[PDB]
This record gives C-alpha cells, sequence and structure tokens, in this order.
C-alpha cells in the first residue's frame, strides 16, 4: 500500500481534521442535545490588526518561497527550522482566531482551517520522519488573497 510514502504525512492532516469535525459534534450535541480582545487583535486598519495580517502574509510569501527552492532542488536544513518557526507562528496565530471564533460551526470548517490542517501536520510529519514530503505547503499561496484587504489597509488603492 506504501502507507509510509504517501499515507504516513497525509495521516496527521486527515487525524487533525477528524478530531476537529469530533470537537464541532460535541459542541453541536452541548448545544442541542445536551444543556473580543482577540477579535480586535484580528482587525483591519487597526495597528494590531494591520501588523498582524503583514506579517502572516509575509510569512507566507516566505513559505511559498522556500517550498518552490525545495521543488525547484528535489531530487535537517536552516529553511526547515525557518519553517518550523513560521508554522510556530501560524499555529499561535490559529489558536488566536480560535479563541475569537464568533460560531465554532463554521471556525473548524473554514478555509484557512483547511490550508492550516494540510500545512503545519505535514511539516510536522516530515521533520519527525526527515524526508523530503513537500506536503500541502503550496496551499499557502492561498494567504495571497489577503493581498488587497493589506493594501485597503495601507490605504493605497
Amino acid at each position: 500500500p506504501g502507507d509510509r510514502q504517501w499515507y504516513s504525512f497525509l495521516a496527521s492532516s486527515l487525524v487533525t481534521f477528524g478530531s476537529g469535525l469530533v470537537v464541532i459534534i460535541i459542541y453541536r450535541i452541548v448545544l442541542w442535545l445536551c444543556c473580543d480582545w482577540a477579535g480586535e487583535l484580528i482587525s483591519g486598519q487597526t495597528t494590531t490588526g494591520r501588523i498582524l495580517v503583514g506579517l502572516v502574509f509575509l510569512l507566507s510569501i516566505a513559505s511559498l518561497i522556500i517550498y518552490f527552492i525545495d521543488a525547484s532542488t528535489n531530487t535537517s536544513s536552516t529553511t526547515q527550522q525557518v519553517d518550523l518557526a513560521f508554522n510556530v507562528f501560524f499555529m499561535i496565530y490559529f489558536f488566536i482566531r480560535f479563541v475569537a471564533a464568533n460560531d465554532k460551526l463554521w471556525f473548524w470548517v473554514e478555509l484557512f482551517s483547511f490550508v492550516d490542517y494540510f500545512t503545519i501536520p505535514p511539516s510536522f510529519v516530515a521533520i519527525y520522519l526527515d524526508r523530503n514530503w513537500l506536503g500541502l505547503r503550496f496551499l499557502r499561496a492561498l494567504r495571497l488573497m489577503s493581498i488587497p484587504d493589506i493594501l485597503t489597509y495601507l490605504n493605497v488603492l
């Protein structure tokens, strides 16, 4: 079956998504069957939100660039540690938006949730297993969708 080649890396992402689905199902059951400052942190033109979104966007650019470099040179490293630090920042930001989620019914299933699901656990598995699996880090390029809003936050267009 070749589970180590492809299934091993995607297994972490699948298990994380399944755990999120279990959590959301438990939350729905509790809400139905059973008995912010962070919101300001991801605001728009505000300085804190502007800085946070710009940092996330530039880190996404750097992650895409290093992924392209790895793909070009494809047949530990300093770029691996840089990617690990950027993923740590990304997961901290993900938890920050988690504690600011107005409704968890659509937070765990949101597009950026899928992006981090297919980005970070694959990075963990690649680091632990010491393999050149690219994973789905290219999905970080989806974060480039924040380009116009940042400009709208910088008031250039």
